[PDB]
């Protein structure tokens, strides 16, 4: 394998972390290849679930607990801390809230969150690498509670970063919020990519094509598919009671991605940095509820 940048994996990983049996487990948790029977049963559908009031309560709960856990991770971002150490804390924070860490054994994913540094786009595997001053790192939290998943991510700065890093992360957050600000009944899912790419391109950045926002509720991902680039072919129209994520991945260089031999770590093919932010959204009559919002601050952590 030819690495695209400076980052490398830092192995071995610590033994897989157990989740006590009193925590309710998704179906894939105990599948030997981490496949989800419930996902495979709905695989190939484009029907978008309209959530019941029960579903809404379930999504509000798991999304706010997910936020609490991301906030735990945010409080640990400093030079010297390893991404494995963040994952350990995230794992304990999930259990402390009677939640299962959704990534764990998802298609045999080995950890309890995704930690994406610099040229990593998404799905980085927590490992023994200490964060370095100047790094950008995204922590992506997915939790599972009472049958529902919730999903959010932020990119953080590690100590002082360069101006490129500041501009990339700010622009990405702006992309996310502009997209969110357009969500309401009657808008085509395909429109959000036009808004995101417009802002990205205006700032000299590109938009990752191979990963998308997604429906989420009783499945970790389902319809709709929500691409972040312009003139995409996404199917479907927003309606009150839809829940989905928006999670733009923006890049300093070109948009092309490739995957490490681990089968998960997605990286820019050119080795330049990529940043991401993500919320889980519930469409309402007036617009949307941001289920994963920060409750104790108007702003994401990088703005501190
Ligand atoms: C729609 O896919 C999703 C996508 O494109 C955006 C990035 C991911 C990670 O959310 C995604 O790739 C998922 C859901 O397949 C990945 C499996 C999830 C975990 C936490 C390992
Ligand atoms: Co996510
Ligand atoms: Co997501
Ligand atoms: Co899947
Ligand atoms: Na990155």
């Amino acid at each position: 394998y030819r690495y695209t940048g400076k980052l490398r994996p830092h192995y071995p990983l610590m033994p897989t972390r157990p989740v006590p049996s009193y925590i309710q487990r998704p179906d894939y948790a105990d599948h030997p290849l981490g496949m989800s029977e419930s996902e495979q049963a709905l695989k190939g559908t484009s029907q978008i679930k309209l959530l019941s009031s029960e579903d809404i309560e379930g999504m509000r709960l798991v999304c706010r607990l997910a936020r609490e856990v991301l906030d735990v991770a945010a409080g640990m971002i400093k030079p010297g801390v390893t991404t494995e150490e963040i994952d350990h804390a995230v794992h304990l924070a999930c259990i402390a809230r009677n939640c299962y860490p959704s990534p764990l054994n998802y298609y045999n994913f080995p950890k309890s969150c995704c930690t994406s540094v610099n040229e990593v786009i998404c799905h980085g595997i927590p490992d023994r690498r200490p964060l370095q001053e100047g790094d950008i790192v995204n922590v992506d939290i997915t939790l599972y509670r009472n049958g529902y998943h919730g999903d959010l991510n932020e990119t953080f700065f590690v100590g002082e970063v360069d101006d490129g890093a500041r501009k990339l992360v700010q622009t990405t957050y702006e992309c996310l919020m502009q997209a969110i600000d357009a969500v309401k009944p009657g808008v085509r899912y395909r429109e959000l990519g036009n808004i995101i790419q417009k802002h990205a391109q205006a700032n000299g950045f590109s938009v990752v094509r191979s990963y998308c926002g997604h429906g989420i509720h009783k499945l970790l991902h389902t319809a709709p598919n929500v691409p972040h680039y312009a003139k995409n072919k996404a199917v479907g129209v927003m309606k009150s009671g839809h829940v989905f994520t928006i999670e733009p991945m923006i890049c300093e260089g070109g948009w092309q991605d490739e995957t490490w031999p681990d089968g998960w770590t997605a990286v820019t093919r050119d080795g330049k940095r990529s940043a991401q932010f993500e919320h889980t959204l519930l469409v309402t009559d007036t617009g949307c509820e941001i289920l994963t919002r920060r409750l104790d601050s108007a702003r994401p952590h990088f703005m501190s």
